[PDB]
């Protein structure tokens, strides 16, 4: 698709057969989501935005749909207070910034 | 152009008649710029993000160039960490999202 800007990019994720909403966001390294449940051993990661720092839970090469594409990454779990596709998905999925 | 998201989607501004290096960042409603001065008045505001909230100075009908694009609307400033081109101002030189 071509998504303009006049609203939020809102998009469905599904992640652990769940769906989800999430902001896609190229202003955003990472792919950050609030709190849930992922398989597998995580790693301790300090990310910080406008305000200040976060911990988060980092999960590696998780399946998540975004916006009906498949794809297979990074996912950092914690207290963001929304749901963040950042670049390391945006580029699997193939998407670019245009004007 | 087309901007591919392998690495920060960067690019040049210039405001208040100042050079200013700035993230076109599809996850941030509004346009948020270190601290500088801008003419005009201004009213407070408080923006939050990932690690909470900051207090920023509103200041409306600011014109902006955008990697060579003009454009005009609100701009906050404040203490962000990078300075960030929103949605309000990323609508008005055309930029879409494409995958
Ligand atoms: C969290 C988003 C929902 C909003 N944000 C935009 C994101 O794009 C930020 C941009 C950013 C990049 C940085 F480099 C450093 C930063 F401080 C900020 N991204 C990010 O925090 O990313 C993090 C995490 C992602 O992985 C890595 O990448 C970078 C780091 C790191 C860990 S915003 O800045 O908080 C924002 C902007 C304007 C604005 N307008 C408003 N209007 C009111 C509602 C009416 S509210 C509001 C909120
Ligand atoms: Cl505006
Ligand atoms: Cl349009
Ligand atoms: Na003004």
């Amino acid at each position: 698709p071509q998504i303009t800007l006049w609203k939020r990019p809102l998009v469905t994720i599904k992640i652990g057969g769940q769906l989800k909403e999430a902001l896609l966001d190229t202003g955003a390294d990472d792919t950050v989501i609030e709190e849930m449940s992922l398989p597998g051993r995580w790693k301790p990661k300090m990310i910080g935005g406008i305000g200040g720092f976060i911990k988060v839970r980092q999960y590696d090469q998780i399946i998540i749909e975004i916006a009906g594409h498949k794809a297979i990454g990074t996912v950092l779990v914690g207290p963001t207070p929304v749901n963040i596709i950042g670049r390391n998905l945006l580029t699997q999925i193939g998407a670019t910034l245009n004007f």
